Order: structure tokens, then sequence, then C-alpha cells
């Protein structure tokens, strides 16, 4: 009759903002960068025993570092910037955002290969197989500690989801290639599958952000339809860059902000840029032989308190080094 405490963890929109530095003022910033997101992982982290941390994608593209990186292109072996920060940061998995495809797939092949931690989507299919491009999901075996300190492992699962918008976002360079699958549709077939493997939580990472439509296959916003389908634990999303719970979704049936669930499944999703992060809460008891959630809480902590115009999260010193040399050709590449 074991009791375990579970924290997930998830960046998300990050659109290689990797310093908190604004090339086009050519000026620091407290108000994005993983440079300070960072802290609030190390402090999320400090707070618990069990804990895991994803990324939702749109990561290599949307800031100076990635139109730098675009232009000077990668060649096999070469370590994204991205990931030269990511990689020391132990994600357990990282998802496809929309913009990972902008600069086409061999770059993206190319970007994904430097990080140090696996990817997944679950839609995406290659054109000429029928088989998912990508690794759809993951089930990972994790080390957690109870209520009394007696140690499982943890077989956490991990799916992920692009919006299927990307075959006219990105028609020239997928148009022939690939095709995508309807996310809810996917989701509700893996999850039976994962479940069946041996999966005790699985954890949906959506780059999709959230509607109160009716459903209809090819959404682009599918979070709502997500969060009732049958064995999702916590849903990590993204893409809407906007902030989940908040005010933004009080009028959606069955959002609870206060708790940040929706439809009684924790739900998070942490803005854009870094200037969030997503931590969902979730309590395990096996005593009914499987794991099951018990409670759940999700919240977003910011970077920085808008109201009272002061950080809330320090710039990481050791990533700054890190990155050092990318931040100057990123100042180089602007001023060219
Ligand atoms: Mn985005
Ligand atoms: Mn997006």
């Amino acid at each position: 009759a074991a009791t375990v405490d579970l924290r997930i963890m998830e960046t998300t929109d990050l659109h290689s903002n990797m310093m908190d530095f604004d090339y086009y003022k050519d000026a620091a910033t407290e108000k994005f960068g993983l440079v300070r997101t960072a802290s609030l992982i190390e402090q999320a982290r400090a707070e618990v025993k069990n804990s895991v941390l994803v990324d939702n994608g749109d990561v290599i593209q949307g800031s100076p570092l990635g139109d730098y990186m675009a232009a000077k292109g990668l060649k096999e072996g070469d370590v994204h910037p991205v990931y030269k920060a990511m990689n020391t940061l132990n994600y357990a998995v990282g998802n496809l955002g929309n913009h990972e495809f902008n600069y086409g797939l061999d770059f993206l092949h190319k970007a994904l290969a430097g990080a140090k931690f696996p990817y997944v989507n679950a839609n995406i299919i290659d054109a000429k197989t029928g088989k998912p491009m990508f690794t759809p999901y993951l089930i990972q075996d994790t080390r957690v500690v109870d209520s009394d300190g007696q140690i499982h492992t943890l077989r956490i699962g991990y799916i992920g989801f692009v919006p299927p918008q990307i075959m006219t976002w990105d028609k020239a360079n997928l148009n022939g290639k690939v095709t995508v699958n309807d996310i809810t549709e996917t989701a509700r077939k893996y999850i039976p599958e994962m479940r069946a493997k041996g999966a005790d939580v699985v954890v949906v990472v959506a780059h999709s952000g959230l509607s109160a439509d009716p459903y209809q296959a090819m959404a682009e916003n599918s979070v709502y339809y997500l969060s009732q389908v049958p064995g999702v634990d916590a849903i990590m999303f993204g893409h809407a860059h906007a902030v989940f719970p908040g005010k933004d979704f009080a009028n959606i049936k069955g959002a609870d902000i206060a708790k940040g669930t929706l439809n009684g499944v924790p739900a998070v999703m942490p803005g854009m840029w870094g200037d969030h992060l997503g931590v969902v809460d979730l309590v395990l008891n096996n005593d009914s032989g499987k794991w099951q959630v018990t409670q759940s809480k999700a919240e977003a902590r910011p970077i920085y308190d808008a109201v009272a115009k002061k950080s809330l999260a320090a710039e990481d010193g050791k990533l700054v080094s890190v990155l050092k040399a990318d931040h100057d050709a990123t100042r180089e590449f602007v001023s060219k």
C-alpha cells in the first residue's frame, strides 16, 4: 500500500530563446529565456523527491539564435545550441512543435540527433511506409520513492502530438513526404497499447492549444478532447502562447482554474519563451494492485512578477557560460 508523489515539469514554446537577451534591443531582459526558467526548474526539483522534465517543442525556431543557426546550418554531428543548453537539464523527453519543420526535415533530423534525450511524436506518418516517422511514445522506467521511503520502478509513458496544420504551414517541406493524423484519434488508439505494454502513468505532451469548440477531426487545438480520452493522467501543452490554468480559460466547461484541472485531468500550459515553468503534481497509490492517481493539481510558475515588477528566477550562471560563444555569434549575426 504505497503512496507516491510525482512532479512533472514542462517547458514549451521556448522558440530558441536560450538567453535572457533581446537581440533587437541588444539588451538583457528578466521577462524570458531558458537561462532563467532553469532557476524555476532547480527550485521545483528541490521541493520534491520525485520529478521528471519534458519539453513541448517549438524550440529550434523563432528568435535570432534560431535565425542564426538556420543560416549557419548544421553538419553531421553538430550540436544545436538549444541542445547544448537542454542536454544539461536532464529532460525525460522532447516533443515536436509545428515550427520544428520550418527548415526542412533534414535540418530537423540533424538537430534532434544532437539532443541527449529521446524525442516522441505519434501523429506524423512516413508517406513511403505508413510507419510513424518518429517514435510515437516512450515508456520509461523511472526510479521513485514512496511516502515510507520504499523505492519502486514506475513505468511512465510519454506520447507527443503536433498540429495536423503543419501540412499547410510547411506544405513545401512536407507535402508528399509525410501526412499527419488527428491528435485525439491518435491518442485514443495508442493509450491502450501503452497500458497493455505496462505503462503505469500516461503523460500527454501536446503541442496544441485549448478550445471549447465541439470536436472535429484535424482540430489544431485539441486539448479539450484529449482531456476526455480514457487513461490520460496529465496534459502538458502549449502552441497557444497563453497561460493555463489562468483566467483566459475560466469559461470552459470542466476547467477548474484554481486546481489546474480540465475534466479532472491535470493540465498546464506555461506561456511562451520560457516565461513560465509548467508544474503538475500527482499523488499515486497502488493499493488496488495497479497505480492509480488519487490527487492532482497543476500550475504555471512565472519567472517574473508582473504586478510587483520583480524577478522570481535568477539567471543561471552555468548555462550562460555554456551559451557564451553562441550568444556572441548571435549578436554578430543580428548586426551584419
Ligand atoms: Mn509557438
Ligand atoms: Mn506552435
